[PDB]
């Protein structure tokens, strides 16, 4: 059926102009393949706060995924992962911005550091949620485990742990061997 | 997992320059869409006799439908298809023409006319078969009827109609809203 998917994207302190691009074309790779389908999406930067850069209504607007992204600017801050995804579940996922009503709800969230925050997502907990958590902050298994809880289960699914930010193209590269036309 | 998926498609004396061309156009909509996927894909221009235009392992080499297909030439004949289908079934989905042993095999046969042939298909059984009849010799439920014994079941999933060729571009648009990433 209808899918409204919504990317919650890092835009910390730790990020390199390449690096925050890299996440950026990631978003825009899954799109442009997934023009013209049942999808929907919206985009929100989180950091210290929360920003989203283009909402449902927005995509539905203008489909472009390089227009609708071409006036992000990197926050430079915190990690205020709690938040951010509490901020998506209330002010995201809204019929007035776009959102269908009986669509499935989907989070892709992309992260390359622990939250600096705390609390709950219960409010998101019915959303299907995967997480993408890049580069050297999460080498221990410390750290990957400390997403666990943001996403859906089994973490073995949800949860995807990326050493680089150029492995981005190579998770896209495994998504789309994941594309069918179903009956 | 994955789709070999073979085009079939009529190359009969009834079809104008520009419906043979709307016909491949189809054809290659749907690869383009489902480039770098689990699918791989062959086609077949088929009348009087038939021609495999590039096999599983050219399109593997190459994967280019538009160049794929820049020397198809429409062959302006028949219409035997109970042939057609069983030369894709002993033909085509072979592992020395890039055929993937296990892979799930699908066939989609697009046509203007009723078959001018008869015999079974029972050698092409086990292939998830879809048939797009197109056009006016498709007005009466009977001729309708006909094209059933080549799709799979039930018709009302497996058989397409579409009163133009035109309509290729709808049934296009159509199947991408059916395009997800699985788990
Ligand atoms: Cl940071
Ligand atoms: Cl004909
Ligand atoms: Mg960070
Ligand atoms: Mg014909």
């Amino acid at each position: 059926g209808n899918v409204d998917l919504v990317f919650l994207f890092d835009g910390s302190m730790s990020l390199q102009p390449d690096e925050f691009q890299k996440i950026l074309d990631f978003m825009k790779d899954v799109m442009k393949k997934l023009s013209n389908t049942s999808y929907q999406f919206a985009a929100v930067q989180f950091s210290t706060s929360y920003k989203t850069e283009f909402d449902f209504s927005d995509y539905v607007k203008r489909k472009d995924p390089d227009a609708l992204l071409k006036h992000v600017k990197h926050m430079l801050l915190l990690t205020n992962t709690f938040g951010a995804i509490n901020y998506v579940a209330t002010e995201v996922f809204r019929e007035e911005l776009g959102a269908r009503p009986d669509a499935t709800k989907v989070l892709i969230i992309i992260t390359d550091g622990e939250a600096t925050d705390s609390g709950n997502i219960d409010a998101a907990k019915d959303i299907i949620r995967y997480i993408i958590g890049i580069g050297k902050h999460f080498q221990t298994k410390e750290s990957q485990e400390t997403l666990h809880k943001f996403a859906s289960k089994p973490a073995s699914e949800f949860v995807k742990i990326l050493d680089t930010f150029e492995k981005l193209k190579d998770l896209f590269t495994e998504l789309q061997k994941k594309i069918y036309v179903i009956e």
